[PDB]
Formats: C-alpha cells, sequence, structure tokens
C-alpha cells in the first residue's frame, strides 16, 4: 500500500524529513515513559554513593542494585512501574526490605528535579544537533549561490538586490546566536540538584559531588530549596525553542512566498510539497505550513511555564508545567524538514534576475549616483528618482529601459534643472548585478563580502560541532564510569 | 497636603521603593521619547564616520554636527522633532540643503534597529543594577538570620526545619542565573547594525567598524539583512523580564503567606503596607501585591514580540511588537520595593521557632534516626512516624510533646514490635535547632552551612559589580571619544 | 498490588476524580483519532445527500455506503486509515472505483473543518455537563453551611465575617457565567461549513442544509470562504476553557490556604489528599495542585491558536493550531476533581468562629455603630477604631475580648473627647455571627441571603440542565435520522 | 509645516484613519486618568441613594452633591485628585467633615470594580460602532465587485476563480459573529457591583438596584464576594479585542500579498502607503502592517490578565492586571485604518481576470466535467488533469490555452483510453467566469448568490445599529436621571 497523498503533482514520495511532520504527534513519549529511564539511573548512582559513605553495605548495595536490572525490566512493560514509588514497592517484592534503604537522603522532589534535568539535558543536544545540520544546509546552500542575484524585500516589497547566497546567511548568523542561547541554557540545565531531598538537604552525610559526577552533571544545584524548587530551566528551554522556530516560521514564510504561483522565484522540491484531493493543479507547501504550525504551538508550553511559576511560592510544587517531549519532538520535525527544504530548493535563477532588472529595485544606486556625480543631497536626488518611477511606471517602461531621456525629464519636472550624468552612467546604476558588486562592505551581497562570510560560518560552526562532541562525550564517560561502579559492587559481593 | 492612604494602620509614609510602584505608568516615556536621544548620537557618529572616509567635506560635516545642536535643543520641546524624516527635515531649515547629506549609506530601518539597541542596552545595565541591589539585600538579609529557625513549605504545607538565612540564600541562587541571562542578553545586543542600510548595505564605502566602536557596540552585526530583521534580542530581553520576575512574584507570594493573620511568622515593615478605606485592621500587602501585579504583565509583552516575529518573513517590518519602557519601568519598580521589602521585613523569630516545634515538620528526623539506630528500612519506620503524627493529632499532642510512650504504642500497633530508642534519642530528634544543626551538607540550612553559601554569594556579587561597572565605562568611554571627535570637526573648520 | 502511593496519612484509595488527574494525560486521543469516527459520519451523509440530489445512482450509493461500514472495521485496528486520502484508497480496495465518487463536491478542507467542529461540539456538552455537575456540588454544599461563620479574605488579610454558603455562591454565579459563555460559543461551532469544498464551493447542485441537517448542525456556515477558514470557534473554545479554569484554579488555591498548617480552617478529604515519601507528617494538597496545573496549561493553547491566526491571510491553512483532545481532557479531569473536592471538604466550623472572633474582622461593624450612634463621619470613627486595633494588638486583647474601656481611651487619645456608647452597643458590633445577620442585603452572608441566591441558582441549575438536555436529544435524533436514512438506501436497492 | 514623510511616491496626504495608528500611543490615557470622571459618577449616585435610604440628611446631601461638583473641577488639572482617598480628602478640605459619610456602606473595592466597568462599557460601544463601521464598509466594497474575478488561495497557492465580492462577505461573517462576542460581552460587563462594599457587604441598608438603576446598568453581581473579586469580563474583553484583531491581521495579510509587487492584483490607495526615506520606488503598506502590530500586542493583556487570575485566589486582590486604555485605543485605530483601506482599496480589475484564466485555478472544472460528462470517478479524472497541468507547464501552455489536443494525449498516457468530451465542453471548463456562475450554491462566487449574501448582511447591519443605538439612549437617559436627581436634592435643600 503505497502512500494515498502522493498523487497528481505529488510525485515520488514524501522526503524523510517531510514525513517526521507526520508522525512525531502520535510517537511522542509521554513525560513520565520518557524520564523513567534517568530514574533508574540515579537510583544506581546514588545508591553507589550510599555505599561509599557507608551508609549502606555492600550486601544491601549489590541486592539493590541487581534488583533495579530485574524492575528496570518489568517496567519495559509494565506502565505502572514508571513512578517512584510503585517502582520501589516492585522493588521491595523482587529483594525484600532493603529496598526500601534505596531513599535515604533522598526525596521524590530532588529525584524528579535531577531525572527530569536528565532528559532535558538529552534533549538539549539532540536540538543543538538538529540546528547545526540546519545551519550546515543553509550555509552549504548560500555557498552554491554566490552569483543568485535576486530582490530582498522589506514589508514584503521589493527593496533592492541581493544573492540568494546573501540572504540564507542572515539566516546563518540568526542560527548562530541561536545556538549561543542553547549552549547557555545547557550550562543552567546541566547542574545535579541531588542531595536537596525534600528541599532542605538531609542530615545523612551525602557526597552530593559524587551523586553529580556519577549523572554527567557538571555542577551543583547548591543551595537545597533551589535544588527543588528552581524551574527556570524548563521556562528558558521553552522560550528559546520558540524564539529559534519563529526565526524559522520566518523563512519557511519568506519560501512560501518565494514559491506563490505570483513571485515564482522559487519551487520546492517534489518530495517537500503535497497536492489537493480535489485541485489537480495545486502544489501545495505542506511542509512549510506544518512547521510554521510547530512554530506557533511552541508559545504554549512557554506560556503555560511562566504563568505556573507566577502562581507559586518559591517552593516545590506540582502545580508546575513541564516541557513536554511531544513538544520537543515537534520542534526536532521541524528543524528536519527546513533542513531538507533549505538543501533541495529550486530557485528559478532566470525569473530572480527578471524581477530584480526590471521592477525597480534599483533605484537606490540611481540615487546614489545623482549624489555621487553632480553632488545634490539625497533628499533632492530621492524625489527626482522617485518622480522617474512614477513616470515609468505610468508609461509601461520596466527599469532596465529606463533611459538618460526619463531622467532629464524628471530632473527638469521636478526642478526646472538638467543634470550631468551619461547614458552609461545611468545604465550602470540600473545593472542589478553590478548593484550587488558595489555592495562589498561586511555583511552586503557581493560574492567576496558574502563569501567571507561563509568563511566565518564555517569555523563557527566547525567549533558547533567540537562543543557537541565534547558534551556528549562527557555524558557517555560519567555513564560508563557509573556502569562500572555498580558492576563492581555487583562482583564485589559475590565472591567475598 | 499628605499622602491621603497613609491613615489608620497605615503610620508613616511609603518608603520611596513602596512609593515608586504608584509612579511608574503615569511617567513612562514612549518608544519615540525614550529613543530619539540615541537617534541623535548616531547621526553625530555616522557623518563623523562619513567625514572620515571622505564622503563628505570637513565644512559639510561641521556644518550638519552644528546643526544637529540646535535641532536636538528644538525637540527638546517640538515633540514632532523626535522621528527621523521631520527632523531631517528641520536640520534642512536650519543649515541648507547639506542636511540631507547626513542619510547618505544609511536608512530609517538600521537607524531604528541601533538606536533601539542603544536604549535596551541602557535599559540592560539599569536592569542588572536593580538586579544586583536586589541580590545584596537578599544575601545581607541572610547573614544576619543563621539562627532563624522556621519551617520550610512544599506545597504549602509544613515540611523541614530550616533558617530564614537559608531561604534567602536560595533567592540570591536564582538572582545569580537571572544575572547571567542578563549578562547574556547584553552581548547579543550590544551589537551594531550601522552599515546594513535598508537591509542590503550600500555601494557608498562606509567603515561599520568605526561607527560601532564611536557608539559603544562590542562588535557588529554583520550580515545587513540581519541587521534590521533582527529582533530575537527584543523577543529575549522580554523573556528574561518574565522569568526573573516569576521568581520576584514567587518572593512576594511566599513573604505575603507568611505575614497572613494565619501564618503571621512575618511582618511588613509599616513603610511596605497600607490599609483600608472601610476596615480599620487591615495591614495591606499593597507592596507585594503590586509587585506581582506587574510580574504577571511582564508576559505580556513576551507574547507580543513572539507572536509578531512568528506572523512575517525574515525582513525588516513595521509589524513587529516593541519592548516599551513602561514595561521596563514596571520591573525596576517592582525589584525595587522587593529590595526594600527583603531589606525590611520583620520577622516573627519566636512564632517561627513555636511552628518548627510543635507542627510536627521534625518527623522525617524522628524518622531517620530510628532507621539510623535500630537498621529498619525507610519506608517502615516511615509507617511507624506516619501512625504517631495520626496520633498525636488526635489526641492534642504538639510534636515537641510525643514521647517514647507514643512512639512505642505506634510501633506496637503497626508492626507488634516495640523498637529499640530511648527518650533521649526521641526528645533530640524532635528538636528543630537539631533538625538544622544536622543538616550542614552544602546548600542545607546548618548555619556553617548557609555562612559558605553566604561567602560565596558575596564574591560572586563583588564580580557581578565589577562586570557591570566595567560595561558602563566602556559605554561613557565611547560617548565621550565621539563628543570629542564631533568638536575637533567643529573646531577644525571655524579656524580653517 | 495497591497503589503505591496510598501509605502513611494517605489512607484508603484516591477517590475516583482525584484518581482521573493522573490518568488524562496517557488515555487522551490524538486529534486524528478522536475526529475520524466524525469523518466516516460525514461520508454516510454526504452521500446520501448526493443520491437525494440525483448525483449517486442508488446503486452507487449503497455500494458506497455498505463500503463505508466495511471500512471504518478496519480502520477500527488499523490507524493508517484515520486520515481521508488512505480511507479513500481503503474504499477503492473493497468496493471498486465508485469510492472515488463520494469525494463530488466536496474537499478535505471541508471535510476537515466539519469534523473537528463535531468533535468540539460532543466534547463542549461533555464540559458543560462536567461545569453543571461541579456547580451543582457547589450550591449544594453551600446550602449545608449557611451557619458556618468564617472570616472572608482580601489581599490574602482577614476582612470581615461570612459564612461559607455565601462564600461557594460567589463561586455559583461565577459558573453560571461561564456556562454562559459556553452555551455562547456552542452557537457558534454548531454551524455547518460542508458544502463549502476546497473554499468556493462546486458546481454539483448541492443541499447544503440536508447535509447540515443530518449532522446534527443547527444552521450553515454560508460563505464558503469563511466555512474553511473559519477558526475563531477554536479560540473561543480555547479561551473559555482558560478563563474559566482559572477561576477553578482560584478556587483551589482559596481551599488550599484554608487547608494548610496555620489556618487550619479547613481539611480536604483523605481521599483527595497525598502524602511524601519522605516526610510522614504530610497531607499534601495534590488534587488541588494538579488542579492548578491544568488550569495554568490551557493558557497554552489559546496562545497558540492566536498566534496561528494572526499569522496568516484569511484562508483555509495547514498552519493553524488545533485545539487537542488531551487540552479538554485536563479540563474535564480538573473539573471532576474540585466537584469532588467541594463535595467532601471538611471545614473546622469551630477554628472558623475563633477566627472570625478573635482576628478582628469586627471592626467595621464598630466603626459602622459609631457612625450610626453619634453620628460623626466615616473617616474620624476609621482612626478611633484604627488605634483601637493598633492598642489592642500591643496589649494582646483579641477582637472579642476589646471592652468599653479601650474604645474610650482610643476615641479620647485620638481626638480628646469620649464618645456616647454602652458597652452593649460594642459587644454586639463585635460579635461575628450579629456581622453576618446584619448584612442582609442582596447577596451578602446573611443566612436568608444566602438561601435566596441558592434559592435562585437551583432555578437556573434546572434550566442549566434542560439546555443540555435539550442539546443533546438533537444531536441523537439527527444521529439517528441519519442511520435510517442510510439503511433505507442500503434496503431500497438490496431489493431492487 | 508638512508631514515629512509624504515625499516621493507618498503622494498628498496620510488619510486621517491612517494617521489615527500613529497619534494612538502618546495620545491614551493612562487607567487613573479614563475612570476617574466614572468615580464622580458613582459618588452622586451613591449619596443620591444614600439619601432616598435616609442615611443621609437632605442637608448633608446637597452639601456633599454640590462639593463634588467642586472637587471634579479641581481634578480637571490636579491629577493628584483622580484616585479615591486624595478625592475624599480634596472634599473634606472643600465642605467639611461631612465629606467623610459619601463612604458610608461603601468600598475602594466595589467603587472601582464599578466604575472600570463603566469605562470598558463606555470603550465597549465604542468598539462595536467602529466594528460597525468597519463591516459598512466591507459589505458596501462586495457590492461594487460582484464581477470582479479573481482567484482565491489555500495555502497561499492559487486554488479556484471566485470575485472580490464573494472574499469580502467572507469577512462579514467574520465580524458578523465578532459583533455577536462583542454584544454577549457587554451584557456581562453592564453588571453593577455597588454594594458589595469591600466583599460582603454592609449593614447599612442599602439600595443595590437604585445605585445600579442610576449608573446605567441592566442588572446586579448579586453575591458580593463576586462584585469585588469576579475580573472574567476583563479577561473575555481581551479575548475578543484579540481574537477579533487575528481576523483584521489575516486581511491586512491577504491584502498585503494581493498588493506585492509580483502579485499586483491590487493597490492601495496613496492616502494609505508610505514610503522609504533611500529607495524611490517604494510605496510601503505601513497602514497594513501597523495594524497587525496592534493585533499582535492585543495577546499581551490577554495573557497577563489570565495569568493574574490564575495566580490568586477567588478575592478582591490589587495583584491582577488591567485591560488598558491604550490597548482599546490601538485596536480602534486598527479597525479605523483597515476600515479604509478596504473601502479605497483599488483592484487591478484586468491582472486579476488574467491570472484566473490563465494559472490553472480553473482545472477543478476540467475535472468536475469530466465525472459529469463519461462518468469515471473523481479520482481518476484528477490523475489525468494533474497530468495535464504537469504537462502544460512544462510546455509553457497557459490554462486558457489548454485544447482537446492535450486532454486526450494525458487521458491517453495515463489510462490508454480516449475521452468523450468536445473542444466545447473544454474551453466551457476552463473559463474563470464560468467557474463562478456554475458556483450558485448558498455562499459560493456566483453573482446572484454573493448579492444574497449582501441583502442579508445589510439587514444585519440595520440590526446591528439598532442594538447599538438602544444600548447607547439606555446609558443617557440613566446618565440624565442621575442628573436630575441630584439637581433636586440641590435645589430642595436650598428653598428649605
Ligand atoms: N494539501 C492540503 C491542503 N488541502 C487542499 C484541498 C484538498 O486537499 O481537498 C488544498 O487546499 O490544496
Ligand atoms: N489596600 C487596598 C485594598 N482595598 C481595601 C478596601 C478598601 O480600601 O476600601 C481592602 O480590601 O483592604
Ligand atoms: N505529594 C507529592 C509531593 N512530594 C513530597 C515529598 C516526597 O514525596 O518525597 C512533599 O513535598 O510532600
Ligand atoms: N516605510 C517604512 C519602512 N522603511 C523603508 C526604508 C527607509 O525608510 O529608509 C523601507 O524599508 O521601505
Ligand atoms: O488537507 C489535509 O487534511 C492535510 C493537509 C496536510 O497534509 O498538511
Ligand atoms: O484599593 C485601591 O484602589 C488601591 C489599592 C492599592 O493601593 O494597591
Amino acid at each position: 500500500v503505497p502512500d494515498a497523498t502522493r498523487i497528481g503533482r505529488a510525485t515520488g514520495a514524501k522526503a524523510p524529513e517531510f514525513q517526521e511532520l507526520y508522525d512525531f504527534d502520535a510517537a511522542a513519549l509521554t513525560l513520565t515513559s520518557a524520564v523513567f529511564p534517568y530514574d533508574s539511573q540515579i537510583h544506581r548512582a546514588h545508591v553507589v554513593m550510599l555505599t561509599e559513605q557507608g551508609i549502606l553495605t555492600v550486601e544491601e548495595s549489590a541486592t539493590i542494585l541487581s534488583g533495579l536490572a530485574q524492575v528496570d525490566e518489568l517496567a519495559a512493560t509494565d506502565g505502572s512501574l514508571r513512578t517512584y514509588l510503585p517502582y520501589e514497592a516492585a522493588l521491595k517484592r523482587t529483594i525484600g526490605s532493603v529496598a526500601g534503604k534505596m531513599h535515604i537522603g533522598r526525596s521524590r522532589n530532588d529525584l524528579a528535579n535531577a531525572g527530569k534535568r536528565m532528559f532535558l539535558r538529552d534533549q538539549l543536544l539532540r536540538t543543538i544537533e538538529a540546528v547545526i545540520g540546519y545551519r550546515e544546509a543553509v550555509v552549504h546552500k548560500a555557498a552554491d549561490h554566490l552569483d543568485t542575484v535576486m530582490v530582498v524585500y522589506t514589508q514584503r516589497k521589493e527593496a533592492q538586490p541581493i544573492t540568494l547566497g546573501h540572504y540564507l546567511m542572515a539566516i546563518s548568523e540568526n542560527l548562530a546566536k541561536n545556538l549561543d542561547r542553547y549552549r547557555e541554557l545547557y550550562a543552567r540545565i546541566n547542574l545535579c540538584p541531588l542531595g536537596a531531598a525534600a528541599t532542605a538537604g538531609t542530615g545523612w552525610p551525602l557526597n552530593r559531588d559524587r551523586t553529580s559526577a556519577l549523572l554527567g552533571f557538571d555542577g551543583l544545584v547548591v543551595n537545597s530549596i533551589e535544588g527543588v524548587a528552581g524551574w527556570d530551566h524548563v521556562a528558558e528551554h521553552a522560550f528559546v525553542n520558540a524564539v529559534f522556530l519563529s526565526g524559522l516560521s520566518r523563512l519557511a514564510s519568506e519560501i512560501q512566498l518565494w514559491s506563490t504561483d505570483e513571485y515564482q522565484v522559487a519551487e520546492l522540491d517534489a518530495s517537500f510539497a503535497g497536492t489537493s484531493s480535489i485541485m489537480p493543479q495545486k502544489k501545495n507547501p505542506d511542509s512549510l505550513e506544518r512547521s510554521r504550525k510547530a512554530a506557533f504551538a511552541a508559545m504554549g508550553p512557554l506560556v503555560g511555564i511562566l504563568t505556573s511559576l507566577n502562581a507559586i511560592e518559591y517552593q516545590y510544587s506540582a502545580a508546575r508545567v513541564e516541557l513536554e517531549p511531544r513538544s520537543i519532538d515537534a520542534l526536532i520535525a521541524a528543524t528536519h524538514a527546513m533542513t531538507g527544504v533549505v538543501r533541495t530548493l529550486h530557485p528559478n535563477k532566470e525569473r530572480m534576475r527578471q524581477y530584480a532588472a526590471e521592477n525597480y529595485s534599483t533605484m537606490t544606486d540611481l540615487t546614489d549616483m545623482l549624489v555621487r556625480r553632480v553632488g545634490i543631497d539625497y533628499r533632492e536626488a530621492h524625489e527626482i528618482v522617485a518622480h522617474v518611477v512614477i513616470t515609468a511606471i505610468e508609461k509601461g517602461i520596466k527599469a532596465n529601459k529606463i533611459g538618460l531621456d526619463l531622467v532629464q525629464e524628471a530632473a527638469v519636472a521636478q526642478t526646472g534643472a538638467g543634470i550631468n550624468v551619461s547614458a552609461d552612467d545611468i545604465k550602470d546604476a540600473l545593472d542589478p548585478w553590478q548593484n550587488v558588486l558595489r555592495r562589498e562592505g561586511k555583511g552586503m551581497p557581493a560574492p567576496m563580502s558574502v563569501k567571507a562570510s561563509i568563511d566565518d560560518a564555517m569555523a563557527e560552526l566547525h567549533k558547533d560541532r567540537a562543543w557537541l562532541a565534547n558534551a556528549t562525550q562527557a555524558l557517555a564517560n560519567a555513564k560508563q564510569t557509573l556502569a562500572d561502579s555498580v558492576q563492581q559492587i555487583i562482583q564485589t559481593d559475590r565472591k567475598y
């Protein structure tokens, strides 16, 4: 059975990234299901620490540790064992009363805070990975389009000539600062609250640094009230998701206007478009509009989380709103979809140039030329060139057909003076590619200038990957250190 | 004429910080009025750069520069001269057609983006200053209350014994990370978009680094589209304001419950409370509730800004929502109010201890003691101590009156076993001050532990002030460098 | 295996309404799964109309209709058949090419709009039913507490004496107007957009009134663009959910303060409270705080939906955010939980009176008495009674112990005059029950006055149920009319 | 001095409605300044009622009433007299101690609730008036464009032929239901809370119905807690503003795409457009984008208000967020701007038809024709016509040039079968005006069908005006009844 939506002009199959937008909602875990594997990690690291502190004997330790493995297996199919006390009770039924001792010096409150941090921690790197791939496809696309002349818009009106490469490097700079936000958020997420217990700590002499290290955290949430009542990192995670996706919505909306029947300066790859069940001509931007949908929805968690913090005291509280897996999954699906939209986007290079040359986006350079050649001030030249456009439209003369005749008519009709410029000065001022080449300062569409943007972005991307690789390896090292600590206590007992 | 609200129990005058909450709304500038002084700075720095680049002659430069001073003076009283083109026209009426030349290689789009950045830049340091003073008063208050034993709450129910100093240091850690957010936001605000012109740059060979340096920016918004279309720093500024104020709302709500007629573990200073026009007994937390009001309202700008970015393309656009001065002013008033609330808060040290000793918040230490002394597991001891509380309530026995009799009754009625502990073990387990001293790990209420929190916070506060002092001095140096550059071009011309 | 959270003071089982708060998230349908049964209804009603219009022959009709029954059965287990085109394709595999003809004069756009309306329609009555039961429990509780004297609060400070019945009737009036909002929303939801097709209608001569009637709608979405682009009813549904839940949050927060260890003027029924895994004394308001959580989260869909409408044109669009089943399910769970909280709430009638008599909430009646007896103006009497409270607190004299001595001291110390009132006048002015009885105007706590509130509410509740019963019966009648129309076309063919 | 922005292509003056968008922010009142005139009305109506109830003597009454007139005059210039207690104190300085007696049986709490209701009440009719004028201009524009053939879009892609009149009547139906929302909100606003006093009523025997009638309310907020704690009407007012403005944003965005350089199917009237200070060609949609800006910002108050209700108990509270005058003023400015945009919009009737005839929006009628003539099912015909479009694009053949040749090629290449239709059948199926005429059902673009929409809308508009006229006259009658009651008590005393 094929994909029944691939009919008419919806040829071939949905690109996999496009398909993600249809799958994430039904496939997303509940928060309980997504966090409960991290709870089992906290159990292991927490009783290991209890053992090294002489709160548990090695016998008690190994009995518990080996029991956790069994219950984890039961929990893979028994949904009811994915919250703490049911899990603790099942451990009691499996290894005896000693199970109770894994909760010494600990609460559900700091267990939850730490476990949810670990979940968001991993989802953050998953996001940074997706945003990097988004930026990679964007920069890489720019590299192939240093000569693709097109108009840039302001207020949805043709403004001035640029190149597609120049435009995409605006996205790259946007994504660079969003990657900064995510890395800055990571440092505030990756702090361990374990040891706070209910909110005030405990008399049992725990080693809070050891539990934190064993679980991959880079530091402690020191104060014990902050440990269970702190939630700003959840709010901030929701925010960056929303602000980043707003930038993604804007790109999707930009490409959607490019790919209108009326602009047609770009076309979505068949694998990122759908069609209508009634209208055979449709090539619909389903990828774009469902990506925007995810960006609009991401404001929900943000508002819910902040409402909840504004509604309580600075306590642990069960009334706080969470950032849900399904919300992150939507972000990932949309980032992936737009990563593939950018990569496979088909610009109509020729109609792009036509617009740049015919639709008067070159009138600024005409104005600048008068100022630079005869020395009149900008505001007066502006009025001359403005009336040139008024006249050219009335008479049906496209920008690239405007001549010395018309510029003199306007200068006279608007000032009584003629003006000292050749037909060559004008022709060159109205050349869209010459508009591009003259804009060669830092951050401007000239190829030499955009290539410099790309060179810096490539180096920043190299550094982005290095940061991600280091943060991932840190967590894997600590996850292995903890696995080894457990095996050793299980072996130490069995052999003595 | 006195303050007519200072009647009945509202004795003395409103504290100045309390009064701010009543004044900021009517006194706040419009965005136009707050930004237009920064536009005049951009004019000076921009034509200076034009001069150093040989786009303007020194004659033209000095004529413009001296004209700006005159129009700035006209604009101090003429409201209509506070947007660009009216201002440019007034300069035309004052120094002639040369006025037009100050707009060479420039647009309203990058002028606005840069000017608004400069406004938010200054408002950010104003905020960091207020948050520092908020943290100072919080830490300083904690220092004076290492021995003030009281209960901490979870879910608005007495949880465990702590000290007021311990609680306030949770706020300090919250404010430390909010100061991090603000400093991280600052780096993204303090980038100069000038040179982007309409969105694509210009043919005029500007020195974008020189304009940026003259205006105090620490770097460039490189890509020209990002220069006029970038808005995330506005969204982020709204966010941090909201997340920080949510933490302030939670403290205000905490103190408001402390200061209820029913808790009465704290009392607002008379200078931060009001009263009723009908009910003479009222001592109302007007300071607290108006501070919360500002925190709730701060979600508005956040949502409006993000809706607006989600609604457009990645272009310059006049449909984007701003962060308004009145919104920042509310934040400042609320931070100041809570700074004074914390400083002058009057804890009822005695009723605080009474609650800690009588209302069963010490039952965890009773449970931990059974586990540590007879070795039973936590879950079983929990059930014993739980039934102890059930029984003690039925019989009207406060926590500090619970005896060996009752613990044995419960252990028997719940297990058939007695349990091996002296009346001394129990008495000490139920001592609230001993609950505090036993919690001596990192971040726990023990005085030695809280004092360590305070010592680290003092050093972080020292560093916070250093960062602020450096960022302020940087802007003042660049503002003086620009004033000198202008004088020199005005002098150079007049003497040659 | 029991509920492992029912330990310590969490005696017995969670009340079923309390349990709902733990089950709704994992049990909620996806929007696709919840809507696809309504699509099959639209298919039947739509081809019936096609048949009555002579667009389909009876042979074609019966073949399709009988095929739908088969595919509906396949779709009960095959998830992929729950979106239109996969469903249409499966019908093609089951009855032949004639399947295609069920889409004549129709689009996915108006199919979706109508189907989602039908889903929200049913969820709206489900909500009105839950809000009625919420109001019933509230009014019924008030009836049993016309004599339960207690303080009302303003700004979380004891204000004046009332009764619990009086308080609950404020909730009743709040819920009455929310029921109005829901009934007003219903009329805007229950309009049929079918016939709009893609957005512009169709040449096929459909009978739009017949399809609308067969599916239970009370009218048409006339204009065809409005039919597929209209979404305000979704926004409004999200809004009423949020505003109603805000009122529910406020009640939950009120009861949570009542039930604090410090107030203890109320206690949650054991079946609506939990406890701590570490602190044995806790009786935690898990029901209340998870109900508030749902209210905070309900702002998310509202913001997402409105962001999405603000981001598009007035077109059909796949970028619009929906109101999800899981969001409604949370509302229902919270309404049910609070319905049971109110019903089983245990007021401590005695400590309620103690507060009313001892904590100075009766000082208004003392003030009013001076004004009514000696004729001084309110503002001066206020200052006398205010200083009475200042003095009484200093000296430790509770309100019900204030005597003629103290009132004369204050009147003298504050004016030099004594004042003409007996010790009986005062004693009666400070009697909290007499404060209640004197407040006998419309909407005031006097029993005769609250009983009148209750009498009107009972009649409004009777009318609320009548409205709901009528709206439900209307849908059931139309659902049966459609079932009969289908059977007849299936019988007509098989017998001819 | 002219408007300095009217340069270049920004010819003539800003239309007044366009200018409103620039003036409302700086001109908006504070909430205090906007409400304090309604407080003086409540004072008059409240002491009149006190007099008729024998709580005040006629001497006391007239002294107060005449004093209010004097203080109202002082308050016109003294800003400090615009909150209650300062105002009461000034009355004390003007007529003596009797001033205090105007507060008998009353609080600031119910004074504020009632006064703010009166302010929102008037602002609601102001809004309903503006929305009516918005709908009038929309319907009236439709009437003039029953023959203006153009494409409708779905997902920003040309869908099917319609007329501009048809499109505008979708807006009319949207605005009709928004007018319903506002009228339904009005009934919940126009209820009088006076008599609630602080929250519990009073012993003084007020006539709550008399005060309510004198102030124009149509009923009572009965329960006294609801009187001061009720706020949902504020939330709802913010909501309808946001949902209505979202519909206005969508129209503004639709017209902005119409008026792009690439579509150019419409052009803004010169009086609703601006231009660039750098780019002479720009004709910028400043009216549209600033109207959208107001719609995005309107989500702020909504979120702030609902956060605040979610954060408190069901009490009077000073932490609740208000709906501000400046927020309503923005709505009014935007409604007025779009009212004039619609009225003066210039459709390019000819390019509209060109698109409808050339860009394949007529392929549905081609498909429907095959189904209606040879009897094949829709899905197969769809695939034929789809490949017709694929082929026509490849070969550069516009829709209106597609012939019998091409339809047979596709039918063969896609099925091996030819198909039985004449070149006349095809030509007529591809005629955009014939597409319009065939869509003649209820709510479809056929002139006879749209004219019926217009006829019903005109009658609904007539009824909208009647409702508004009645609600305005009711308030004016009660405002005169109150003015007469005051004069009579002032005359009665002076003559006796
Ligand atoms: N591609 C999903 C959008 N719905 C189509 C209509 C349809 O699929 O019946 C459209 O408007 O193009
Ligand atoms: N202090 C402002 C709150 N309003 C008072 C009532 C009043 O001032 O009439 C209260 O509820 O205490
Ligand atoms: N009843 C869930 C709240 N968590 C408990 C702590 C715990 O369960 O370990 C409390 O703070 O009371
Ligand atoms: N008409 C306000 C928008 N700003 C112009 C640029 C400018 O005015 O310098 C534009 O982008 O067209
Ligand atoms: O028209 C639909 O129901 C699906 C649209 C989409 O694929 O996004
Ligand atoms: O009751 C008022 O109107 C003022 C309250 C406040 O001072 O916040």
